[PDB]
């Protein structure tokens, strides 16, 4: 392993918004395929379905338009229309309170999902540990 096993509590058995304390954004991947965050919380596509494919590992799928969160070669998030290398993602806790998503293809080098205080995202290769951008919390839809 590249990265610890502290896992968070909770399950996938509900839909959840992803809430990034850092600028207070919702994770969003709109039909086109564009990811980014916005503050509306009346938005459509900010409802995800997270399922595991092994202890860890997560799906982010849109409930909205069926797409995955994925993170490209330059460390750049898009939506992808089928379940690919790039939409895995390990899914841990930090500072024993937030949920964390490190990209699997790239979990060596620590990319990770996370949104700037702008509520862009942040490119995998400029996110690291110890930044808020990383810090998630799934809340119900």
């Amino acid at each position: 392993h590249h990265h610890h096993f502290n896992l968070p509590p909770g399950n996938y058995k509900k839909p959840k918004l992803l809430y990034c304390s850092n600028g207070g954004h919702f994770l969003r991947i709109l039909p086109d395929g564009t990811v980014d965050g916005t503050r509306d919380r009346s938005d459509q596509h900010i409802q995800f379905q997270l399922s595991a494919e092994s202890v860890g590992e997560v799906y982010i799928k849109s409930t909205e338009t069926g797409q995955y969160l994925a993170m490209d070669t330059d460390g750049l998030l898009y939506g992808s229309q089928t379940p690919n290398e790039e939409t895995l993602f390990l899914e841990r806790l930090e500072e024993n309170h937030y949920n964390t998503y490190i990209s699997k293809k790239h979990a060596e080098k620590n990319w990770f999902v996370g949104l700037k205080k702008n509520g862009s995202v942040k490119r995998g290769p400029r996110t690291h540990y110890g930044q808020k951008a990383i810090l998630w919390l799934p809340l119900p839809v």
